[PDB]
């Protein structure tokens, strides 16, 4: 005689099995703002909420439920044990600690690669087959230390990268030129930091190289100096971390774009960090940022940029920068 | 070396499995209608087409995939074949005869059975967990019919029903009151034809119920003709296939709402056709339009909704009416 | 000839003019959480932000800018001044004090009617023709106190009241009878606070009325007790905040809703604050949650529930909490 | 006495003035394969709907209505008077006669040109500052013809012109690539029809030129046949009139793309028909596809291409096939 049973006759019971699952570790700035972007995409029918600290995880948890009548993911679940992770599509990490004022995102790598050591274990065991999506900093140096210790294959280890570079480019590209950024093409390569390379000889809009038009473009001296907007790209961490205190709204966005693209399997190519031995000449165990087709499996494939030498330099340089710090870990 | 190899480095191969798969079945003005529909609302990440018509199959087909940048579906395939239907998660059976000037769905049984009878065991051997969306009219008796071939437990055979009849109900109670579909509730059960029974004892807004402000509502021969608002449901169907020749915008979009519930695992309550024996006095094999709660797994439940002895007489005189056509058991 | 006159070839300038303009005042929680919400549903074609923080709205600002690649409203700007604001389809005010923990939302009300002195007379200035919509706390006598300075109609002063905490009611009764908030009914109506009323008569599934199977539901002293529903409703902000320190996804979610209903002129109804001086016997100027038709002018309707004598009680007493905190008239 | 008085309780009245109007003229086909994709990317408040059948015209009409509920465009409205067109934003030209088949486009200038004179003087009756987006084929000549009668100035008369022409493109090089269409940049440029020219020379993938890499890709005798993607581009329509018919799911959804730029102002590249006089020593005055900037205004900019002597040959010889046309009318 429960309202329930007077309301509602039963036929089926509580499959429980998600198709679509995606979690996020790490349920702060960046995890949150992952989580709102990726929920307002409709990509998962299940989200997972993984964190350390048991309040503010159950609050935010609660503060997105609240919200379930206005979202299209009616499964909302958080944990501290990674067992509500289990049978995961996908898994964002965003978990660790970020940078101060000034700080250098290398400066991070002693706390996070502790994070990680403890974290990959217990996500890879519960989810055997995901796509491991790193945001964390310093997310190239982190990506290989997830590849290392998880044991997957390197097409289902990706680090977010240089697609917030890219968007920033795009973007500034786009109010010197007055075009919107969704056209304006230009890659931001190497390393998400001070090292990334812009690649000058691909920048175009409908088609047409701006250095075919403008050979001065690019890593000189002379010009309409188009070389500080890849400067601004650099200090832009830096100028809102000074602002607001941290970044979120842009690296959430960046990461559904990508999340869209594992999920749904389109083959989009975006500049992500993956393992480059033996392709530019760089004989080592680094992962940076280079154009790959990502789909279902994780990166499919690598696209092969055509590099200048200055490019193809700066790219060996930033490389070298990275493989410096991950030799000396080695956990 | 090919452009490709030059300008591509691959890392995988694999299994393209799919995720979220849909079948349209027949590729007529409703099977495009639920197509679009449904490309549009980026539920699918495989979508197949099947059709009798090989070379109207092809066109559908071409068209559909010149549209690609458009769209989030990345795979859009067809054949006469079913080979092309493995692992669909959901199939839309849209194939058929569909009604002539002033013709009742009844009058299609025979000619629709017969292509029935050819189709589901074609379905239902390569997709043996699908959800079968019947739209085929007259849609009750096919999904009776597509249950009985199958072999699928009820959960997993649902036909469109009167979740159109509703919308159409809510549209007309909309325009009269100056409020959106969205904000009146009310239901159109029983037959998708001239048996529905329209429930004037839950039409509201707000939670305030317009039977209890005006008791003449309705199965009431009295002042203002609410009455008259389920006689433009009846004959909406007949009215717009004599100005254009056969409905197609609106089931195709009361498609895609079905299969949003079904593929995101949404638990919505939608007036569908499933088995009612049991429920409401029915002693019958019957299928007609009850409130039910849809998901991943078909439907799992059916609300119990408490009619009027007046509604309840016009239920049973509805499922009378579809019982007298269903002793012919041709398959 | 720069790189740009090269590229491009101009064929006009004008006057940049914004059809679909959307002003967020106050950059913190609340309005950060609006704002992405708002982008994400695509309802705006240029926003505005306006704080008195000059660096923290920078970087906001400048965080939003860096995700144009992914939205759609080409044009983000801020300031202080209120120039930037101008033409403006509608103002959400988010400016103010939040509660710290265990506080009433009654007690802000000094400091935020401080702040409405200032900011009403520069946004009725510059957007002669907004719809406002307020979110500051308590948000029912800010809505009255914005009424009051604006010199504006009614119509056009929104308070965002409990169209969440419908939301949260909704969710609630959701997880109990297993269906999405979306399908079930049910609507909280007066304070958004403490003396919010739950509006049993009306509490629906499918049209079938839960006081009619159980006509013991809540505010009975019986069995099942769904009155716990309603004090974990009023509870709810109180328990997010002791646990994360303010709320933020579920209000950001509820004011893009309602942004929605108001720019694409839907006329769906929401329980939001009004005026309600005539309706239910309420004698004095308050403002309170009353379901409303929502459209491109603002509350065009106030929908007339009908309440049963102890809701009718439970509504009067609440407009008798908010006129006992109105009689300080401090403008 | 009403229900309608003692439901609801009005403060204001039927404002009416829609901000964003859309209308279609013409609802065959294109018309509502135009009109259900516009309505699925929710652009418009307000749909007028306008043909000269009116049976089909009102039938139509109800089919979209009817599918209220599932849309978020409240107006639906149709006739034949142009009275109905008043104050929109955006205007799509569907109307005219299609090919037959193996029909060249160029057969229907007498016909198309008839029904152009008739109804452009309507339409800016009605709405003197409206965006008029061309459909219609022979499409560039067309453009020209709206171009001429209304009076308007360059920037508001758009064709439709290569954007679907370039979605194929990018679609068949997408299946030959591996790689999604959205990722494969490649213009289709001059007349929509049998004289468009690829332009080779700015093809590419994430920054890189196909021809660098393969410089024997495009307009001549060895190869891989890039060529011949080119060719079924061209013969594309041909072959799809000959499987169903006729041509209607990539155009819709190519003018959804061009409409979402017009009406959020986002200022895309697109390839579309605008006047080219003054432009590659080009010297009358022709209409066909060039990249061009769009925004609220229309056509605000256009792209200068860099094209190669073979390419901008073939773009001449396209531009004098189509005066040799445009000169023997003047109506
Ligand atoms: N890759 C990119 O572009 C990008 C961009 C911006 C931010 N960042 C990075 O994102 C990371 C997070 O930044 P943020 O603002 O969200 O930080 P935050 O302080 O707001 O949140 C970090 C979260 O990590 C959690 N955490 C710590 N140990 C954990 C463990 N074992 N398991 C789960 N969670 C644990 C915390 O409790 C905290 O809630 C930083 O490393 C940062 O530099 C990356
Ligand atoms: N349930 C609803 O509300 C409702 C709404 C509208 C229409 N319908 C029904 O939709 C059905 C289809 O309507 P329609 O306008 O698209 O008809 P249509 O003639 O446009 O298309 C029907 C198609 O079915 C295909 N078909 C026939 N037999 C087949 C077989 N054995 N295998 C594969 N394909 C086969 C045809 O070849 C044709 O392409 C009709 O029965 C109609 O009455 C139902
Ligand atoms: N109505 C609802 O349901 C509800 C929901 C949640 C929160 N709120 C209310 O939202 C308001 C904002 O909450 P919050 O978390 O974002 O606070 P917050 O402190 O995060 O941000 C408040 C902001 O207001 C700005 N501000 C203060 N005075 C200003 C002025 N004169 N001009 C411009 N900006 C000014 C601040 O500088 C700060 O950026 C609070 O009053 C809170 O109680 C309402
Ligand atoms: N530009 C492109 O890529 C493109 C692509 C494909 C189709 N086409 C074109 O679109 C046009 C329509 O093709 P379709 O399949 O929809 O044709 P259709 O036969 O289905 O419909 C044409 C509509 O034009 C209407 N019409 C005729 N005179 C009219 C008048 N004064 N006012 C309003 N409407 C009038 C008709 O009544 C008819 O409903 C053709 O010219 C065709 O070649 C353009």
């Amino acid at each position: 005689a429960t309202l329930k049973d007077q309301l509602i006759h039963n036929l089926l019971k509580e499959e429980h099995v998600p198709h679509n699952k995606i979690t996020v570790v790490g349920v702060g700035a960046v995890g949150m703002a992952c989580a709102i972007s990726i929920l307002m995409k409709e990509l998962a029918d299940e989200i997972a909420l993984v964190d350390v600290m048991e309040d503010k995880l159950k609050g935010e948890m609660m503060d997105l439920q609240h919200g379930s009548l206005f979202l299209r993911t009616p499964k909302i679940v958080s944990g501290k044990d990674y067992n509500v992770t289990a049978n995961s599509r996908l898994v964002v990490i965003t978990a660790g600690a970020r940078q101060q004022e000034g700080e250098s995102r290398l400066n991070l790598v002693q706390r996070n690669v502790n994070i990680f050591k403890f974290i990959i274990p217990n996500i890879v065991k519960y989810s055997p087959n995901c796509k491991l999506l790193v945001v964390s900093n310093p997310v190239d140096i982190l990506t290989y230390v997830a590849w290392k210790i998880s044991g997957f294959p390197k097409n289902r280890v990706i680090g977010s990268g240089c697609n917030l570079d890219s968007a920033r480019f795009r973007y500034l590209m786009g109010e010197r030129l007055g075009v919107h950024p969704l056209s304006c093409h230009g890659w931001i390569l190497g390393e998400h930091g001070d090292s990334s390379v812009p690649v000058w000889s691909g920048v175009n809009v409908a088609g047409v190289s701006l250095k075919n038009l403008h050979p001065e473009l690019g890593t000189d001296a002379d010009k309409e100096h188009w070389k500080a907007v890849h400067k601004e790209v650099v200090d832009s961490a830096y100028e809102v971390i000074k602002l607001k205190g941290y970044t979120s709204w842009a690296i959430g966005l960046s990461v559904a774009d990508l999340a869209e693209s594992i999920m749904k399997n389109l083959r989009r190519v975006h500049p992500i960090s993956t393992m480059i031995k033996g392709l530019y000449g760089i004989k080592e165990n680094v992962f940076l940022s280079v154009p790959c087709i990502l789909g279902q499996n994780g990166i499919s494939d690598v696209v092969k940029v055509t590099l200048t030498p200055e490019e193809e330099a700066h790219l060996k340089k930033s490389a070298d920068t990275l493989w410096g710090i991950q030799k000396e870990l080695q956990f």
